[PDB]
């Protein structure tokens, strides 16, 4: 069972994707937590060489606020989806960036959990 | 001359950039309009696989409020550096999810203009 | 006009676009000439995160062989495409790391050039 | 510990890297085995926009090469680092497009091993 604030993450997420026309280049929305308790949003921008999934927006736009660390981080597909985890690439880019940081991802029953980003590329 | 619109983007990156902590992860700012008139903003995330330049933060940040067409944008750098010409990168995807925007720029006298994308990438 | 080198650039890219099977991930070669004399070739690589161009892959591969300045590149589609100008990720790569190359691309009436790689980002 | 053809692979992009200059934007070899017993190579392009890590311009190399289905591929650094682990983007590119490749890893002991490409991603994106 996720924290209470973890899970407002997968709420604001979810509404945030939900709220936007469907879109095959606008397709994910994330949400992250700040040390401080703001949440910042973003949405993915598709493009072959390389558009930001939503959670690289969602770092940009907290650096934006002058966020600092980020604590957790979650994804959600559009149409229905739910929560996706973090790709390779954001996994790299969070772990390098926000080290302490969490993602949500669905655990072996199907149910969320934040799981340290380190955990996410094992050795 | 640049619009009075296109000159708000201007005070809105450099607004950004310089209130946010010197980084090296976060150096640019940038901010677009948005065909009705709404302005988005966001700061660059450095990575050596492609973190996204601010411009591209800004396209994922006016999806998020279902913008639609964004119209104008520029890129300001951090230290006082003024406008940064959009990357080889950016003005691709510009091109592809916007082709009807402009980038702000500066001219040969050092001088804001407002030129279209396709002037950037032929 | 264009060179009998350059011609044979288009030739080698197109022979090896040609020589593989047809694919949404794999679907553009390209060749580039070093000044050391030995031409190296690449096919892209399809990935939402960025994953490289023909281009890229050259570059890469003429890296590999500490080939060091290239002078002149292009790309083929599959399909018989012809010839497809860099992509911007790619004329900023270029310009960055082989500022002295030019890159064949289609004139006015589709007849191959060769062109600065500056002539691709201008001002 | 690893197969004979496996530790070719090390060999081969260690020869790679130590047969260029020593470069900021060039600091990465890598090597990869096709399924007919094929050695392709490559060599990181370093940029800002993405530019390709090395085992990138090997699947590029393999692709140039009509090579199919890569089963084991290792990275090599400059400065006499060894195997470097696949960072996270060349994980998911390489579980997208090889999804049975193993890369080449140290263990706990420093010593090369041979892993599965999904156990690097564990909880995968899976759209
Ligand atoms: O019947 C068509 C395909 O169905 C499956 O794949 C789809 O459904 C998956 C599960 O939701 C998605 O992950 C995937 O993206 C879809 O393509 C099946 O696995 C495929 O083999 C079928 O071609
Ligand atoms: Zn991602
Ligand atoms: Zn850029
Ligand atoms: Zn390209
Ligand atoms: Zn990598």
């Amino acid at each position: 069972p996720l924290s209470q604030e973890e899970s407002t993450l997968i709420e604001r997420a979810t509404a945030t994707i939900n709220s936007i026309p469907i879109s095959e280049d606008y397709s994910v929305a994330s949400a992250a937590l700040s040390s401080d308790g703001r949440i910042f949003t973003g949405v993915n921008v598709y493009h072959f060489t390389g558009g930001p999934c939503a959670e690289l927006v969602v770092l940009g736009t907290a650096a934006a606020a002058a966020a600092g660390n980020l604590t957790c981080i979650v994804a959600i597909g559009n149409e229905n989806r739910g929560i996706l985890s973090p790709c390779g690439r954001c996994r790299q880019v969070l772990l390098d960036l926000h080290p302490g940081i969490k993602a949500i991802v669905k655990d072996s029953d199907g149910q969320p959990t934040a799981v340290g980003i380190r955990e996410l590329l094992p050795s």
